[PDB]
């Protein structure tokens, strides 16, 4: 390969830029020539493209977000919205494709080698929910962030001895609801690969109120359910003076944490070395701690779990 | 005095332990006696008071929330409140109080005094809003919360280029959204002591858009309205891709900033001198970034007011 | 006016973009149009000139260093270097200067207007060390910084019941030691303002010792000595374990606060208001929480001082 | 079992807190009673011990440090020592002992079961340099400290465009260099596990001058040796205004990252587990990424090293 473009599609996430950085600085070292793809997708189509030079990717690896943007493009479930953009990457005679993004990505990426266009696809999300990683890029981030804010949501709720309801992101996976609730200490989390009945959890919070902890923390995924809708119903069934908080986007941006930058930057570098390799419809990721690549087509076929024994663990811990 | 009392009423604010330990401190330097209520007002009806030693203060200058707890007491607007109160600071033989909270705290202050009862009222809410003080204690540290918000709003809003309206903390003042808004570099500030016209935010929003940037970002004090109305109106005018988040409580915890540190343990210090000397009824604050102090009944009387110059400027820097 | 000019010089401080950005939206807002200076005086002799258009400074509000670069230059101590300056000025008809710096950058405000080259000075340093101000820009987060290492610090010095030396900036003034020895709840402070006996500071020591804490903090500006020295010096009169650490210029990066966004907004946009009404060879500040200017001439003839209460107070507060 | 002990030893970490809060809970939701050993090993001799009830932990989840302290014990590697140890240890009636700490802390639990004193060894040091493990507790947490020192100085040596020496922990790993620098985007890495040669550190350095990079940043593991001894030599070779950066004991405290405090409830759990179980002389640990546990003996006899690939990527990955 002579030259390969590289683009973000799906929700933006911390470390996005840093994987851009190594697929540009990688591809380089190779002596490859680097294309950025503007808009994602969307962008692709309308010929957004423009060459990425050593120093476009200076002064970026700690930024959140993604400077090539990203954008929604239903147009490319067509064959036509895939024709309009093969042609646009044959006319810059981009050879391969680096996609970073989440599994609507991924499946981009798969039509686009059913057509002969050698795509590797890096997980780029802060919900975790992608099989074929055990992390995907910005998790780590997402977490820090959501801790943070229980950190604080703790002083207040301990001064005024109240009770918590912290909604956090994940339409689908409970990873970020499961790892900050353990992090954060939580008394009850309520993700969506597990099952719970709410009189469990009354019980729970009535019998640590008489351990004499005033004050409780629950966190839900927003996939499960409104925090407003379980506000309501702990405030009701057990007197406690009740207060909810969604997070919301706050969970999609900042500078990415250290393992979010050494994540993507080892798996952007080895999405390139798919590409020269010629391996092409092939998605990376981070297994038992090793860096691993599957077909694309048997990775979209598997599914996203939780480790439930963590999830149990969460429940031992709770005073 | 040879005893003295300190308690923290209305909601917590980062800096109120900063404050109960320069309270501590400043007291027994000057071999007078500490005694905390806890609970507030209503701890100090049911007679919740235990004394405090120079190391009860250690390792807290640095938390959120107050070691003190903090409730609500409608009882003691009663005079039988306030009797009961008396009994229970009489049956210690605590002398003086320092009052560390909101303005319902200093009624009660002032109240407390009325009945002979030594009083000196310290300003610790995250809102900014109480007469006698350029800032409150807790302020700063909600200003840095809410910038931390933005900046990661900031990174998402560009990558997907959207529009943000960003609810902050506030029922009657606007400080937080008006210096949030001009750190945070927002195109448009929201807040109850200013005119705004829909119609003329609206112009600024489109004018930008075509300036180029294709992102925005909102503030919205509480006090005006919800975030929901706002993002609703926003996009209905104007097609952009709106998105509404809501900070909520994490603006009142954390660990208070260097400012919020450095203020709550001047204005502390200086509410002990006051009651030693006998001044008792008095407010203390900062004025013109000089520690001052007021009566509490004309301070109270007195308004709370933004820099409308401040809020011009913000017009000025937006794009 | 028609066409002004901004630069950096001196040591970059967090907050000199958020300046940038003011100066170069309040001037454009006027209608005037601007010119940025980059690296300092240095780039002002080499004719290194370029427009800044609106949105050459979106994006920077939150960034730490200047986007305009900063150099020492000796060479314009020069009526040489001066008229070289004053050349490259006149050659792209820039009728006017905003300088954001240190004083040694004041200097050359001052020698430029001497030439009738219409300047105004705005004070970005983290020492605080700059006569005209009771803060500059760049301090407060500075102090962040500090704190934010004192915090950690605490941590490990508890769990192994160890003393500490902190070396922190200011080689002339105590602010960064002062503000931060408080707000970190510093046993001992050394600023050069005040005069100490080393006996004093290890009796105090001791006394803490005995009455139960087994740890220590002590924080010392550059400016009094080197944190070896005295670490060395207490250590061999205590006998406690003793570390020391040397913050150095992370003390100088990072983003800015909200005070010093807000600050940088509100004088940057001052300078211009200066400029445009003919005002040249001020400085602007802030004092008693107002806004002011001064001659540059005058400031410069005026001394810096610390709160010398605050200093006491800090000797009060320590078990 | 029916009552176990818990300790901490060597250099605390960020994370210790979460450990013992695991052990705490994981035990007493087994039915076992918890007995903390304060000040380590040496306690442990001075039978410094108290037992744990379940709100004695509560609140620490999020704290740096050790709530039990800890202390440098020589006269442990005494069967005297050991004796005292054991004795302390039988006149509770404490059975079995859960120790959080270094590689020396792990001799100690070896010791302890030769004389049949069930023990489970918890990796504990910002330093990952622990057999048996592929992270320790308290190395994330350390890793983001120093990315964060990075984030900074990479904003002054920007402004400044100059070269920064920052010397990092590990003493004997460069496990902290290795993805500080990565993750920091740092031109160079000096760890120990890695020869080096000073002429192509040169060589890579000019040629990135060159490339248009004016500001460089280079990390060294205090293990390779003194921030001033390779500041001193890229000086004096290149020309380069150069600074050093020491970061020091920061990198110990801090509260922990959420990676952190999920790593410590997990392992601290599964220590508890073993004990109860009848396994002694265990040490627990990740590996690949699952919950694993060894010999002491042969984990102890086993060697700490990198991945070589990733220090190869972090040469591939600078300008």
């Amino acid at each position: 390969m002579k030259r390969i473009g590289v683009l973000t599609s799906g929700g933006d996430s911390p470390g996005m830029n840093a994987a851009i950085r190594s697929v540009v600085r990688k591809a380089i070292y190779h002596g490859v020539e680097v294309y950025g793809v503007y808009h994602g997708y969307a962008g692709l189509i309308a010929g957004n493209i423009k060459k990425l030079e050593v120093g476009d990717v200076g002064d970026i690896i700690h930024r959140g977000g993604t400077i090539l943007y990203t954008a929604r493009c239903p147009e490319f479930k067509t064959e036509e919205g895939q024709k309009k953009g093969i042609e646009q990457l044959k006319k810059h005679g981009i050879q391969g494709l680096v996609v970073i993004g989440g599994d609507g990505s991924y499946q981009g990426a798969k039509k686009l080698t059913e057509h002969g266009f050698p795509c590797v696809g890096v997980p780029g999300t802060i919900d975790n929910d992608i099989p074929g990683t055990d992390f995907t890029i910005g998790f780590d981030t997402a977490l820090n962030t959501v801790i943070d804010a229980i950190d604080k949501i703790r002083d207040t709720a301990t001064s005024h001895e109240r009770t918590y309801v912290i909604e956090v992101m994940g339409r689908h996976a409970g990873d970020i609801a499961l790892w900050s609730g353990l992090a954060g200490g939580a008394e009850t989390i309520l993700i969506p690969e597990a099952d719970y009945d709410m009189n469990d959890v009354i019980a729970r919070l009535k019998r640590g109120h008489e351990r004499g902890k005033k004050h409780s923390i629950i966190i839900v995924a927003e996939g499960v359910g409104s925090g407003v809708d379980f506000g309501r119903q702990i405030q009701e069934a057990t007197g406690f003076e009740t207060r909810v908080t969604v997070l919301g986007h706050v969970q999609r941006g900042g500078s990415p944490t250290a393992f979010d930058r050494v994540l993507a930057s080892r798996l952007g570098a080895r999405a390139v070395e798919l590409l020269l390799e010629g391996k092409g419809g092939r998605c990376v990721g981070i297994q038992n701690n090793q860096l691993v690549d599957h077909d694309i087509a048997e990775a979209l076929a598997n599914k996203h779990t939780i480790d439930q024994r963590m999830y149990a663990l969460s429940k031992e811990l709770s005073i």
